[PDB]
């Protein structure tokens, strides 16, 4: 009982606007063929006598009318959402006297995915053989890894609340900030798909195969349930460490076969039970069978309490 809405009709609030030569690039932080984030400074743009961090997302000189509507259109929906903890925060754009830019929130650890592939160490499997440690402040434990699953739920409760599905819901789409906070991206213009091997050519498109509910990659079908599918193959690469889900499976004839057929990923080594059982339900076959977010949120609640 939903429509979709067409974003470039969505209204841009002028309260945004920032002057950019308040602006000083640095680094680029992503980018695909038409477009870039850079991480730059804004001078003055919370407090007036205060300088600070931010990220910007801009065109490239390649890019043309889509890419122009789909950076205004990126504006535009967090405009409408507005603020929450667990997804990137608009802070102001440039729209007047040269280029679109948007600006948001810098994340200072980067993507979910390259961070928990660099803190392996600080798990170990189960065996009966002694170990030795070191010291390291920087250290993860489980209770990290419940943490990010709960704000994440969080941010998918808010998103599907202003009736948002985000359609690319997967370690590499999560960045990490101050405080270990994770925050939900729209990684558009920022990432060059045609190089990322988790995209996959199937028809017209290049998709997040892995990450897909069976309505989504058979029926082109995409609803709040599906977005719940792709965190549950979320959930699978945090309790793994940000393993390749399916890990050795291309995905071929034989994938798409054994998807529908029912078969699933098994448990992680560092998944607690309850936590596996959640991952399951999310990847029912049957989208009105698994749990909402606000479902999900409830449950991770009870287990963080306990
Ligand atoms: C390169 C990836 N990246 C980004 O794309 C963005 C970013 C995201 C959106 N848009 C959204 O994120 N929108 C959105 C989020 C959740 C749900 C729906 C839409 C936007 F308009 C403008 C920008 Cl600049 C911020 C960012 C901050 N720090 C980073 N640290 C490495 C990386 C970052």
């Amino acid at each position: 009982n939903y429509v979709y809405i067409d974003p470039t009709q969505l209204p841009y609030d002028h309260k945004w606007e920032f002057p950019r030569n308040r602006l000083s690039f640095g680094k680029t932080l992503g980018a695909g063929a038409f477009g870039k984030v850079v991480e730059a400074t804004a001078y003055g743009l919370i407090k007036s006598d205060a300088a600070m961090t931010v990220a910007v997302k801009m065109l490239k000189p390649s890019a043309h009318l889509t890419e122009r509507e789909a950076l205004m259109s990126e504006l535009k929906v967090l405009s409408y959402l507005g603020n929450h903890m667990n997804i990137v925060n608009l802070l102001g754009a440039c729209t007047i006297g040269g280029p679109t830019l948007v600006i948001t929130e810098y994340c200072c650890y980067g993507d979910l995915l390259n961070f928990l592939r660099r803190k392996r160490d600080s798990f170990i499997c189960s065996k009966t053989s002694p170990a030795i440690m070191e010291d390291d402040e920087l250290a993860l434990d489980l209770e990290d890894l419940l943490s990010f699953s709960y704000q994440v739920a969080k941010g998918m409760a808010f998103l599907a609340s202003k009736n948002c599905i985000h359609r690319d819901l997967a370690a590499r789409n999560i960045l990490l900030t101050h405080g270990r906070i994770t925050k939900i991206c729209d990684f558009g213009l920022a990432r060059d798909i045609k190089n990322d091997s988790n995209y996959v050519v199937k028809g017209n498109a290049r998709l997040p195969v892995k990450w897909m509910a069976p309505e989504s990659i058979f029926n082109c079908v995409y609803t709040f349930e599906s977005d719940v599918w792709s965190y549950g193959i979320f959930l699978w690469e945090l309790f793994s460490l940000g393993s390749s889900p399916y890990p050795g499976m291309p995905v071929d004839s034989k994938f798409y076969k054994m998807i529908k057929e029912g078969f699933r990923m098994l448990s992680p080594e560092h998944a607690p039970a309850e936590m596996y059982d959640i991952m399951k339900t999310c990847w029912d076959a049957d989208p009105l069978k698994r749990p909402t977010f606000k479902q999900i949120v409830q449950l991770i609640e009870k287990q963080i309490s306990e």
